[PDB]
C-alpha cells in the first residue's frame, strides 16, 4: 500500500488489481475494453432547457420571471455543443460518470470519462457531490481524429459533437485516451451548495472542475441581447462549437419559487442562433 | 482606484499608506495595513449575534464520560466521536459577507457581543478575505501562545507595567483594550472549531477540513474515536503532554461527529445534547 501511495506502478497495479489508487495517473491511459455499458438511473433527474428563438421570446421569459421576482439578475453562459454528462463523487472520489440518456436512465461510461484529462479523479475535500456539464472535442483536434477514423476504415465524424459523443459511447477506453476531449461543467445536480449560480461556478472551479469563462451577469434583456450579439460575432473564433446562450436567474431562492415544469426549469431558457 | 489593487496585490508600502490616508473609504479589504497599528476606539460598539452561542455541558470523570456515551446511544446505535482540545482563550465569532471579514465579535451575553473587529484584524492567523465570496460565520478561540506571553511579560516588566497572571488574562487584556496597535505588537493566534452559520459539511471532521480550505487555522490535535475507551486514552495522553503544548487548555470537548446524528439528539435549554467538555484541573 505505502508502496503505491508513493513504469513501476503499472507492474504493482497489474499484480494486485484488487487495490489501484483513485488518484492513480494510470486511469488516464488506455485500459480495458468493456462488455457494454451498464444502465444507470439518475439519482437527481437531469432536466432539459426550454428554447427561445428571438428577442421577443427572451422578452417573454423575462416578463414571466418578473411575475414572481422583482429584481432579477441574470447570468448568461454558453451552451457548449457536446455530449451531456453527469459525474458523481463519493468521499471526494469520482464513482460514476454517466450520459444524460432520457433524463432518467443513462449509460454508465465512468471508465471512458476517466480518460478525459480535465475530469478530476478526486477532489480536495471528502465530498459527496454530483455535477453536470458537457464533454466535447475542440475544433483543433477534429481534423486529426477524422484522419484516424479513415485509416481504421470507419466513417468520419459528421462534426465535433458527434466525434465526442461517438468517442465516449464506443467500448474501448484506450480510444478515449488518444483523442483530446475536454469539459465544461455548469452546475451541481445534487442540492446547490452556494446562493447563486455565479457562486456555484466559482465553487466548482475551486473543486478542480473546468468552468467556461465567457459569461456575464445582466439586469435586463438589453444587456443580454448585446452579449448574445457579441457571442454571435466571435463564434467562428472559439475553439469549440456552441449551439446557443443559456440565460438563468442568478439567485437560488429566486430560482426556488419560480420552480420547474415537468421537463425544464421555469427559471432558465436557451437562446438558439438563427441558421 | 487602480494603483491600489496593483499596490495591494504586489505588496501582497510607503505609497499605499499615503493613498490610504488620502482616500480612507477605499482602503481595500486585504490591504496589509490592516495588520499594522491603526485606530484607537473610544469604546466598543454593540453587535447582535445572528447565531447566538450556546454552552457546553461539563464532565469531571471517566464515569461521567461513560454516562454521556450512554445517553447518546439511546438515539444513535453506533456513534463516532470527535475529540478536540478546549483552548484556554477568548471566544470570538467571525462573520464574513461576500468573502470579506466584516465583523469580529465577543460572546457578550450570548445574543449581543462586543464588536472588536479592528482589534481582531491585527491577529495575523485570521483571514481578512476568503477564497470565495461567501456569507459565513465561524466561531473559535483567540489565545496567546505561551512563548508570546513570556515575551510580552518581559516587555511589560522593562516598561514598568504589571505582568499578566497567565496567557488567558493576557489575551482578554489585549483584545478588550481599545488600541489596535497594542494588539499588533502582542502576537495573538486562533483555532476555529465550528461554523456558526448552518453547517456546509455533514460531519465535524469534514467541517474542520473545510475551514482549513478557507484559510482558517484549526488545531491538528484531535481524533475520531469509536468508544469511550479510545477517548479516555486520548485525554490521558493529552493530560500527560499538557505541559509540553505551546498554549494552555481548559480540557477536551467530545462531540458526536456526524450532523444527522447531532440533529436527532438535539439540545436542552442551554446546551447541545451531543457534546460534552471533560475538564482538566
Ligand atoms: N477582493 C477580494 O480579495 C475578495 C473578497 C472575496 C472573495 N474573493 C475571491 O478570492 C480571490 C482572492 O484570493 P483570497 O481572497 O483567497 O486571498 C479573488 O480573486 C476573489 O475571486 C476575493
Ligand atoms: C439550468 O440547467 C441547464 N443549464 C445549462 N447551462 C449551460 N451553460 N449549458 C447547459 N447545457 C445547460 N443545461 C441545463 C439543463
Ligand atoms: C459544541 O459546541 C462547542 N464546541 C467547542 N469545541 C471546541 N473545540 N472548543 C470549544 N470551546 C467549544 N465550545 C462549544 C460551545
Amino acid at each position: 500500500n505505502k508502496r503505491m501511495n508513493e513504469r513501476e506502478l503499472v507492474e504493482l497495479e497489474t499484480a494486485y488489481p484488487e487495490q489501484v489508487l483513485a488518484d492513480s495517473p494510470t486511469h488516464r491511459v488506455g485500459g480495458k475494453v468493456l462488455d457494454g455499458f451498464e444502465k444507470y438511473s439518475h439519482q437527481y433527474p437531469l432536466y432539459s432547457l426550454q428554447d427561445a428563438f428571438s428577442r421577443e421570446e427572451l422578452d417573454a421569459f423575462d416578463a414571466r420571471v418578473r411575475k414572481e421576482v422583482a429584481h432579477p439578475t441574470y447570468i448568461c453562459e454558453l451552451k457548449i455543443d457536446g455530449l451531456s454528462i453527469s459525474l458523481t463523487y463519493e468521499k471526494g472520489i469520482l464513482v460514476a460518470g454517466v450520459t444524460r440518456g432520457d433524463g432518467s436512465i443513462g449509460e454508465n461510461i465512468t471508465e471512458n470519462l476517466k480518460r478525459v484529462k480535465d475530469i478530476p479523479l478526486t477532489l480536495p475535500e471528502e465530498l459527496d457531490i454530483t455535477v453536470r456539464g458537457e464533454c466535447y472535442m475542440p475544433r483543433a483536434s477534429f481534423d486529426q481524429v477524422n484522419q484516424a477514423r479513415q485509416e481504421n476504415g470507419e466513417p468520419e465524424f459528421a462534426n465535433p459533437r458527434n466525434a465526442a459523443a461517438g468517442t465516449l459511447r464506443q467500448l474501448d477506453t484506450a480510444v478515449v485516451a488518444k483523442r483530446n476531449l475536454a469539459t465544461f461543467l455548469y452546475q451541481e445536480a445534487s442540492p446547490s451548495t452556494r446562493d447563486s449560480q455565479e457562486k456555484g461556478l466559482k465553487y466548482l472551479e475551486q473543486l478542480g472542475f473546468v468552468v467556461n469563462p465567457k459569461r456575464i451577469l445582466a439586469e435586463n434583456i438589453d444587456e443580454i441581447w448585446n452579449f448574445i450579439q457579441e457571442v454571435g460575432q466571435e463564434r467562428e473564433n472559439l475553439p469549440y462549437d456552441i449551439d446557443g446562450v443559456v440565460i438563468k436567474v442568478n439567485d437560488l431562492a429566486s430560482q426556488e419559487e419560480l420552480g420547474f415544469t415537468v421537463k425544464a426549469p421555469k427559471w432558465a431558457v436557451a437562446y438558439k442562433f438563427p441558421a
